[PDB]
């Protein structure tokens, strides 16, 4: 009966087991015992095994080194840096080649010709030219392509495999775009190999635009720039600024972006596309010599190159395009009249120049960055050792788990708090809540009568009205606030040295929510009405022990109000004479007036202690006139306030003297003696109220401990589950641990492996 | 706040006396005794702060 | 034998009076303290067996 | 540095890391790598519920 919810949960949990254990033991623990060990065999070993099947097709041993070209190994290096941190802050560490240019300028054809195959999709000329791809370029004995995330090898000399390759890229391309924008940053990684291909890694970035039309979002112009600027920021990048040769160089759009990362073109190269279509330029030195020497641009490049990207056909074969490129420059005026120099034309020269810079920079740069990222682990280890004693047990998610368990443990312990403490809290709160009605409305008007039956009648009328209307509602409010306040205390107590600040954030978020998901059963108001009445209903003090308990509670309740009245009267009337001459506590004029009015009312009460609270109005006039005669200024309001305080003091102190007489009042009642003024009936009232306070507190405690506290535990578990699923709450709560710093120390181990393995490959090769 | 070691050192010290004590008895008795000490000190500080 | 927590009560009474003490100084002091009590009680039992 | 608890803890950590790369542990890793292949490949067959 003390608690019932846990029994129900255990019962139905056992029933669920009895019916479904032959499945639940298999699903829940059997497999899960091995779950931590199963995943490496299930997924990692699977990725290796199929890669080993392709290595078996290669017929080269996986263990023995020199299995792959140094640049093919360097693609994995860049990929691991991208995975560890895709921001430019980490891209800056290693060489890259950026392929950027005006929209639909043929830059994709430039990259494909450098790759010696039509590897990228060209399905459309608007959305398919404004999305990124990345391709590594490697030496090989055969022109073959392989994705990071696929075991399939593509034959680059056949239309079917090139089409499938373009299809896979396209499937990634047409999805890695914000809706409407059609432009989003994302990584697609292909490794293209073959004879004549150089040691590079080229990133084709969304085509650059200057204006927006009805078929595109207005933001599209900015998003492209944001992507375009991202890879250009790399100080170790070779930036191929690819411009459409059919339009004025002064009108280049990409240039105005390149100048934001290299204002003078120090690390940039100029590429002139559509040379065999822009006849107005390739046939005239006055344009070409400026465009290719670096006089028509603000950019002073690493080099300047001219290429043929296709005769307006977005799907033209790369092989035919290269053959036509070699034929065109010989056909064109440009070679004869030396407007373009022989080393400034065709795919070969551009590829070789960028290859030499990039690859020589890569051999030196990878030798630096292995130690850079290993040094970053050493730098991460100084901070982590200094911030906290060496420890990695905790985690952001584990912070939620630990705060969850702390909260549920405190909620349970709350449910098993000694009940007696619950009743003590409820009893004291109830008395503080009710004493105002007890004395101001019930006792004060009732005990001024000269008949015990009228005392009890006034008391009982006020008690019936009060126990029916306000008192039950007040008790229910007290119980609600008691439960919520004790819950808050368990959630927040700074338990000395055993307190953990980190969890506090969750304790506040749950404490708020758990309270709002609980409501107290309103029916209590009616039950209390009955119960309260019953506790009052016992008006019979049968023996000395209950007589003394009754007198005790009456003395306590009346002494509190008497002390309050006496403090008010002392402030109102002023200091005593002793203070006035020993501490020079001189009275104010109001205090003197109040003192004289008090003296008037007090002589009246001293002569006749039976006087009721209410005076005649002509008496107020007589009090004013007698006060005016002696020389004291007084008005009916001063008399009424002074009267109220003074009569209450007289009333309560007379009640306590009646306590002093009740303590030894028993023989007079057996005599039925007629001259006996003493009748001790207030004692019964305060006895009844003490017992009613006890009964109300205990009933509220029982409702709390068997019905409401278990509902609170259920609501808290629901709140904790809802917060556990909420990723944002975990992000914005329980953020204090230093584990985040250690996560970098551990994660950069992939970059450390790729770089060192690449350097040892440089040492096996030379 | 009494830590669990402080509570246990009180529990066993009383068990050695033969008094039968548990962590909740001590936690609540400690709260009352400590608050008595703390509030009397606070009233002494009341008297001090006057000057 | 003193219960693992009986060592904790010996520590509390000593900690309250101002004596730094640890469970190893309670086990060594106790092994010598009970070797002596036991044997001297045995010899007093000799004194009583004699009659 | 002598008779310093933090220096003693750093000395204790350096000796502990060498034991972690002891030949016992190294042989354990080498044998475990083959043991990961041994009594393995049954798991992919086990996931199937058709027999069940």
């Amino acid at each position: 009966a003390t608690d019932r919810g846990s029994e129900s949960d255990k019962h139905f949990r056992k029933v669920s087991d009895k019916e479904k254990i032959d499945q639940l033991q298999e699903e829940l623990l059997h497999t899960q015992l091995k779950y931590q060990r199963i995943l490496e065999r299930l997924e990692k070993e699977n990725k290796e095994l199929r890669k080993l099947v392709l290595q078996k097709d290669d017929k080269g041993i996986h263990h023995r080194k020199l299995k792959k070209s140094l640049i093919d190994m360097y693609s994995e290096v860049l990929d691991v840096l991208s995975d560890y941190d895709a921001s430019y802050n980490t891209q800056d560490h290693l060489p890259r080649v950026v392929v950027v240019g005006d929209q639909s300028a043929g830059k994709t054809s430039v990259l494909e010709m450098i790759a010696q195959a039509r590897i990228f999709p060209r399905g459309s000329g608007e959305m398919m030219t404004r999305s990124p791809v990345k391709v590594t370029l490697s030496e090989g004995p055969h022109h073959v392509a392989l994705f990071k995330d696929s075991s399939r090898e593509f034959d680059l000399t056949k239309e079917e495999d090139l089409a499938a390759l373009r299809h896979e890229i396209e499937l990634r391309m047409r999805k890695n775009v914000k809706e409407g924008c059609t432009v989003s940053p994302e990584t697609i990684s292909l490794n293209v190999k073959g004879p004549g291909l150089q040691r590079m890694v080229l990133v084709d970035l969304p085509g650059v635009i200057n204006t927006v039309t009805s078929g595109m979002a207005p933001d599209t112009k900015e998003t492209i720039f944001s992507i375009s600027k991202a890879y250009m920021q790399n100080p170790n990048a070779i930036i191929l600024c690819i411009q459409d040769g059919s339009v004025d160089a002064e009108r280049s759009i990409v240039t105005d972006l390149v100048s934001q990362m290299d204002p003078h073109g120090r690390r940039t190269i100029f590429v002139l596309t559509k040379v065999d279509l822009a006849e107005k330029n390739v046939a005239s030195p006055s344009r070409i010599q400026q465009i290719i020497e670096g006089k028509l641009f603000p950019m002073k490049a690493l080099g300047y190159f001219a290429v043929v990207t296709g005769k307006g056909n977005s799907s033209e074969s790369i092989e035919a395009i290269r053959e036509y490129e070699e034929e065109f420059f010989q056909n064109s005026k440009l070679l004869k009249t030396s407007m373009l120099k022989a080393h400034q034309v065709t795919t070969r020269n551009l590829s070789l120049a960028v290859s030499d810079c990039f690859w020589k920079m890569v051999r030196e740069s990878v030798e630096q960055q292995a130690d850079s990222f290993k040094a970053t682990r050493f730098n991460l280890e100084t901070e982590w050792k200094n911030n906290y004693p060496r420890l990695r047990e905790l985690d952001r998610n584990e912070l939620f788990e630990k705060a969850k368990n702390e909260i549920l443990d405190e909620v349970i312990s709350l449910s098993q708090v000694t009940p007696k403490h619950w009743e003590e809290i409820l009893q004291q709160s109830l008395w503080e809540r009710v004493s105002t009605h007890v004395i101001e409305n019930i006792y004060l008007p009732a005990a001024q009568t000269m008949n015990s039956g009228t005392f009890n009648t006034t008391v009982d009328i006020k008690l019936k009205q009060w126990t029916d209307k306000q008192l039950p509602n007040k008790a229910v409010e007290v119980a609600w606030e008691t439960l919520q306040e004790e819950f808050s205390r368990f959630m927040t107590e700074p338990k000395g040295k055993e307190h953990d600040d980190i969890f506090d954030k969750l304790k506040e978020a749950v404490k708020e929510e758990s309270i709002k998901r609980h409501k107290w059963n309103d029916f209590a108001e009616d039950s209390l009405r009955v119960i309260q009445h019953n506790a009052l209903e016992d008006r019979s003090i049968s023996d000395k022990q209950q007589w003394d308990a009754a007198i005790y509670f009456m003395e306590e309740a009346l002494q509190a109000r008497l002390k309050d009245t006496e403090n008010a009267i002392e402030n109102m009337v002023g200091p005593d004479w002793k203070k006035r001459w020993l501490y020079w506590k001189n009275r104010t004029q109001e205090q003197c007036v109040h003192n004289e009015t008090k003296n008037e009312l007090e002589k009246m009460l001293k002569c006749n202690e039976e006087h009721p609270a209410y005076l005649a109005s002509d008496e107020i006039t007589t009090v004013r006139k007698n006060l005016e005669s002696r020389g004291v200024e007084v008005d009916p309001s001063l008399i009424k306030d002074t009267w109220h305080q003074v009569y209450r003091r007289h009333f309560l102190k007379t009640a306590l003297n009646h306590c002093n007489l009740c303590r030894r009042g028993f023989y007079y009642y057996q005599r039925h003696f007629v001259d006996s003024e003493l009748e001790c009936n207030d004692v019964v009232l305060f006895w009844r109220i003490q017992r009613m306070l006890a009964i109300t507190a205990n009933t509220l405690r029982q409702q709390l401990t068997n019905t409401e506290v278990r509902r609170l535990e259920k609501n808290v578990k629901e709140v904790l589950e809802d917060f556990a699923e909420d990723g944002e709450k975990k992000i914005k709560l329980l953020t204090g641990k230093r584990v985040q710093l250690a996560e970098d120390l551990k994660k950069v181990r992939e970059i450390q492996e790729k770089l060192d393995a690449f350097i040892e490959a440089l040492h096996q090769e030379k």
